[PDB]
C-alpha cells in the first residue's frame, strides 16, 4: 500500500444550522506520502503552485482526491499546493470551507454538548493501494471564551479506521476495505445570553401569572389571566424568532408550555371557586387559598420535568 | 443496446421547500455498462479520478450523461471517478446534491405522507441504444427517529419503465422511447413539537374564548371578547412565522378561522343577549345559558371539519 | 438566410418574485437547423454530449447563440446537446433555468391574470442570416390545480416577429432587422388561502370595530376604541409578513386603511356624542344611533372601491 | 492613443440595497475602436461569438479590458461578441448583471431623489494608450410609472473625464492619467404605498393619542395612556419589519419618536394636573384644557421637523 | 530572497456579520518584485491581461500566490493584470472581494470601537524565498461621514513580520518562518440611529413603569402593571428584529433586563403593601410612597451597571 500522513489545521468553526445538522469548518488539509525518485531542478524542492498542479496530472504524477465523506456538496477550495521533494516524498497542501454534517442532538438547548466531526477518506484507492499512517490535528486556535459562542472544549479527537463496504463484494473478491480518518471535536455552548434573556423573564412572566389569586373579584381575575395570556402569546412569539427551528422542544419550550397551562388551570380554578356557591351567599375563600399552594405545584412540575 | 446497472447511495434528504414543492438530496451514483475490451496499464484495472475523465472522453471513451429528469437546475457535482477494468466493464462513480421537485401534498400538514422522488433518465440515448438493466438503492442511512424532522419509513421502491416522447416522432421513425429510472422514498413528518407547541396552546386559548359567557355584565363581556380577538389576531401572526407558507390551509389555520368564528358568534350572542328585552326590564338570561352549548357545538364543528 | 425550428419545453414555473417582477422558469430548448451535409461515422446520426460541443466549435462548426432576452443574469444550464444527422441538419438540445423578467401588474392582488413571457432571440445574426421558421412550446405538464400556487390556464400563445434596432443603423446600411420569439403563459393565481385566511378575519375584526356603538358609556367606548385600533395595528403586522412586499397597495391594504379610519371615525362621533350637551344635561342618544348606519356607510365605502 | 466609443443599453435597475449602498443594474455594454486590417473570410465580416474570443486573444488581437469601477465584485457576464470588420473596426459587445456601488443618501426617504451611478475605465491602459471618444447611453426603457418602484426621470447624464493616480507617478514618469466614463440616471422613489399605509395610520393613532384628555378621570387616563404607549410599540415594531435599515432616522422614525414624547407629555402633565390640588380638594380643570393647544403644539412641533 | 512591495487600495468596507464575526472588504491588490530582464516586443513594457497570465505561468514566469490569512473561502476575484517592464521588474494588479474574519468585540454595542484586519502572507514560501520590503495602503476613501454606518478613523495601520510555524520544523531543518503583512483599519460606529430610536424610548417606557405608584387602588395598580410586562415583551420582541443577534448582551439588553425587574418589583412591592394590613383596617400609604425612591434606585443601578 501506500502510506499518507494527514495534518487539519481548523482555522474557525461557525454557522452552526440546527434545522439541517450541518455547520462550516475552514481550514487547511496536508496530506504527504512517499514515491519514486525525481530529479527536481536544482539540488531545492520544486514546489508546484495552484492551477499547475493538472499539467503534472496530466503529465502523470499520481495524487489521491481525498474527500470528505460528510461534508454537503463540494468545499470551497482556496489556494492549493503540491511540493516535490527530490528525495521521493509529496507534499499536498490545500485550504477548504464547506458544510458538515453531524447528528448534533439539540435537546437541552441552551447547556448544549455537541462534537464537530470531519471524515476524510480516499475517494477510489482503498486499504490494500492506501493507507493513512498518523493524522495529528492541530487546532491551536483557542481564544478567549466569553466572546464566542461555541466554548471549543480539550483536544481534537483523532482515529483511523477501517471501513467495509459490502456491496463492493460482487465486483471485488476480497479488497473492498477503505481506510477512513475520523476528527471529534468538543464544543459547549455559550449559555450566558440564553440564561440572561430568556430563562429570567420567563419566571418573572410566570411569577406574574402566579399573582392572580391576590385580587379581590373574579371578574378582574378573568380579565387579569385573559392579559397574561395574551403576555404569553406575545413572548412565545418573541422567543420564535430568535430560538432556533429545531423539530421538537427546548427547555424554553416546555416552560412556555407550562406558562400556558398554569394561566389555563387558574381561569379554570376561578371559575370553579366564583360557582362553587349554592345560592350565590357563599364566598369564593377557602379554595382561593391556593396563592401559595399554585406556586409549590408549579415549582414540583418544574423539578420534576428539569430531571 | 447497452445495459447500464444503477446504484444510488442516499447520504441525506433535507431541505424541504414548500412553495417551491422542491427538496434537496445528497448521495452518490454509480453506474456500471459493458464495452469492448481493453489493455489497461498491468493486470490491475485503471482507475481515472476527477478532471481526468475529460481526456479519455477526447480520446475516443464512450460515455453517457445520466441526467436527473426532476432535478432543478444543475446538481453540485462532488467528486467523480471512472474505474476502467481490463475485461471490459466500465464503472462510474460520481457525488450529487441538487434541488429535486416533486408533487408533495402538503394538505393535513401535521401528519404528512410525502415520498421523495428521484426520477433518472439517459440525456440523450433512448431504448435501443441504453437500457437500464437493474437498480438497486442503499438508503442505509437509517438512524434514531427521535431526532428527525423526517421519519424515513420502509424501504426505497424502485422501477424502471419505458417513457415514449410523441414529439420525437417527427425526426425519429420507429426509435423514440426512453427508459427511466424512478426511486420513491416514504417519509413521515415528526409531528412532536407541532402538536405539542400549536395544537394544545389553540387549545386552551379557544377554551378561554369559550369562558367569555361565565361573566356577570355585558360590558366586561364585551371587552373580554376584544381582548380575546388581539390575543387570537397575536396567535396567528405567532404561527403565520414558524409554519410553512403554502398556498392552502392546514389543520391549524382552520383552527385559527374557527376561533374568529367563535369569538364574532360570541359577540353576535351577547348583543343579542343585550337587546332582547323589550323595555330593559328583562334580563340576558335565558340565552346566555349557552356556557355548556357553544363548545358543545365547537366540538361538533371540530369533529365534522376533521373527518 | 438560415432557419431555424425551436421547440420549447417548459417543466416548472416557480419562484414569481413580486418587487423585482421577476421568475424563474425551468425546462429545456431544442433548436434545429441544417447546414451543409457531412460523412458520420456509419450510417447513424452522430451525437455529441456535453463537454464535447467546443471542440466540434473550434473545428468549425457553425452554431449560434440563442439568449433569453427577458432573461436576468445568465441562465444555469444543465446538460446540452448537439446531435448531427448525415443528410445535413442539426438538432440543439439544452435544458435551462433563469429568473425571467416580466410587467406582472400586481394590482388586485388576490384575483391576479397575469402571463409569464420567454423572449428568444438570436444574440448576433439578424434577419438577413438567421430566421425563425416555427415554433412549438409544449407546456405539457398540466395537473391538478388544487394543490397549485399558480393556476395555468390554456394554452401557450406563440408569436414570431422581426425586431428593428434603430442604434445598428450607424455601422450597418439596411440589415438591422432582428427575429424574436415571443412566448405568453397566462396564469391565475391561486386566491383560497387568502380569501379563507385574510378577507375574512378583516370583515370579522371590521364588523368588531362596529360593535363599539353599542355600549352604554363614553369611557368604555373610548378604551374599546383604543383596543380595537391595537387589533388593527397587529393584524396590519401580521398581513405585512405575509403578503408581498410589492411598491402599492392591494385590496388587503385598502381594507386595512379602511378598518383605521372607521376606528377614527368611530372616535371623533363618540366624543361629538359627549360634548354636544349644551350644559351636561342632555344625553348623547341622537346621534348614537348611528350602529345601523355606520356599517351601512361602510359598506357603501367598499362598494365604491371595489368597483 | 487608440480611440473607443461606447455604448451602454440599460435593461432594468432593481435590487437597490440601503445598508449596503449598492443596487443591480442589468443591462449591455457596446465598445468599438479600429486596429489594423484584417483579411475576414469573405467579404462579409467575421464574427466571434462566446468562447471563441479567446482563441483570438491567444492568437494575438488586442482587446481591452473595461471593468466597472464602482462594481462590487465581479458582474455577471453572459453572452459575449466580438465582430470583426474587414475595413478594420472591431466591435465588442457583451452583457452584465452586477451590484453598482454609490452614496444614496436615504434621508427624507419617502421622497428621495436619488442618481445611479455607473463608472467606465480601462483597466490597464491610460490617456496616452487608450480613449474614450464617446459614450451614448441608451436607457430608451421606459413605461408606465405607476408600477414602478423607482421612477428614472428625464435621460441619462453622460460625461468623459481624465483620472490622475497618483501613486503611479513612482513608477510612471509622465503617463498615469486614466480615462473615465461616468453614467448619471436620476429616480424618484414611488411614494404612494409609503403615504398611504405609513404616514396616514401615523397621523390617526397620534390624534388617538391626543384623544386621551377628553376623559373624566384621572385612573382612566393613566391606563389609557398606558395601552396607547403599547399601540406605538406595536406600530414601530410593525413599521421596522418594512422600512429599510439605513442606519439613521427618516421621516417615518421621527414621527415614532414624535408620539412617543407626546404619549410622555401626556403622562406628566395628568400626573401634574392630579396632584396640583393643595389638599385634594381642588379639581383638576385648568390645566386639563389643553386639549385644544397639545394637538397645536404637536402640530408647531411638526411644521418645525419637515422644515 | 525576493523582495516584494505591496499597495493595498480600499474601496469599501461593508457587510459586518456579527454572529460570524466577519465582513466583506473589496479593492484592489498591488504586488511588485523584480526578476531576471526580458525582452519585451519594443521598447515599451509588455502587459498581461486577465486569462492570458496562465500563458505565462506555463511557460515558465515565476508569479507567488498571495492569499489572505483571515479571509473566509475564497475572495471573489475580478480583472487581474500582470505588467512585464524590460528591465526586469512585475508589476501584479488584482481585484478581490470576501469576507475577513476577526475577533470584534461586540460588548458595549452602540458604541464600538473595532478595527477590521487583513492579513497577507505568502501561501508557499517563506522567509528565505520571498520578503515583504513595504506596504503603504491607500485607504483614501474618506468622505462624509453622517450619512456612514462605519466611521473610519485615522489612517490604516501597516505593519510587517515574520511568523514561524513550529510542525513545519519536521520537515524542514531551518527555514520554517514566513513573512506576513497585518493591516489596522480602526473604526466607530454610527450610533446615532440606535441613541435616538432604542435608548430614548427605553426610557420613556421605564419611566411609565415607574409612573405606577400615582395610583390609588390596589387593583388599577395590578392590572396597569401587567400592561407594562406586556409593553416591554412587544418593545423587547421589537428591538430583537433589529438588533445583531450576538451571543452576549449588549446595553440594550441590559436594559430591558432592568425594566422587567422594575415591573417585578413594583408588583411585589405593591402586594406587599396592600397585605402589611393587620385586620385590613390599615391603608397602603407609608411604603407606597416609594415614588420618589424607586426612581431613584433604579438610576443608582444604572449607574453601577453603565460603568
Ligand atoms: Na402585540
Ligand atoms: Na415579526
Ligand atoms: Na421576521
Ligand atoms: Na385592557
Amino acid at each position: 500500500p501506500v502510506d499518507v500522513s494527514v495534518s487539519i489545521f481548523i482555522n474557525k468553526i461557525y454557522g452552526v444550522n440546527t434545522l439541517e445538522q450541518t455547520y462550516k469548518v475552514d481550514g487547511y488539509i496536508v496530506a504527504q506520502w512517499t514515491g519514486k525518485p525525481r530529479k527536481t531542478p536544482g539540488d531545492k524542492p520544486l514546489i508546484v503552485e495552484n492551477t499547475q498542479i493538472e499539467r503534472w496530472i496530466n503529465n502523470g504524477l499520481w495524487v489521491p482526491a481525498l474527500e470528505f465523506i460528510n461534508v454537503v456538496g463540494s468545499p470551497d477550495t482556496g489556494n492549493k499546493r503540491l511540493m516535490l521533494f527530490p528525495d521521493g516524498r509529496v507534499i499536498y497542501n490545500a485550504r477548504f470551507l464547506g458544510s458538515f454534517s453531524n447528528d448534533m442532538d439539540f435537546r437541552l438547548f441552551p447547556f448544549d454538548r455537541q462534537q464537530f466531526v470531519l471524515e476524510l477518506e480516499p475517494f477510489s484507492y482503498n486499504n490494500q493501494q492506501l493507507r493513512f499512517s498518523d493524522i495529528q490535528v492541530y487546532t491551536e486556535n483557542i481564544d478567549n471564551e466569553e466572546i464566542d459562542e461555541w466554548w471549543i472544549r480539550g483536544k481534537a479527537s483523532t482515529h483511523i479506521s477501517d471501513i467495509r463496504y459490502d456491496h463492493l463484494s460482487s465486483v471485488q473478491p476480497n479488497q473492498n476495505e477503505f481506510s477512513r480518518i475520523t476528527v471529534r471535536i468538543d464544543a459547549v455552548r455559550n449559555p450566558s445570553y440564553y440564561l440572561w434573556s430568556f430563562i429570567l423573564p420567563l419566571g418573572l412572566i410566570i411569577a406574574a401569572s402566579w399573582s392572580v389569586f391576590w385580587l379581590e373579584s373574579f371578574s378582574e381575575r378573568l380579565q387579569t389571566s385573559f392579559t397574561l395570556m395574551l403576555t404569553v402569546v406575545a413572548y412565545a412569539f418573541y422567543t420564535s424568532n430568535i430560538l432556533p427551528r429545531l423539530p421538537y422542544t427546548t427547555v424554553i419550550d416546555q416552560m412556555i408550555i407550562a406558562g400556558y397551562g398554569s394561566i389555563f388551570a387558574a381561569i379554570l380554578l376561578i371559575i370553579f371557586a366564583h360557582h362553587r356557591q349554592a345560592n350565590g351567599v357563599e364566598d369564593d375563600l377557602l379554595i382561593q387559598r391556593c396563592r401559595l399552594a399554585f406556586p409549590l405545584g408549579f415549582l414540583a412540575i418544574g423539578c420534576v420535568l428539569v430531571i
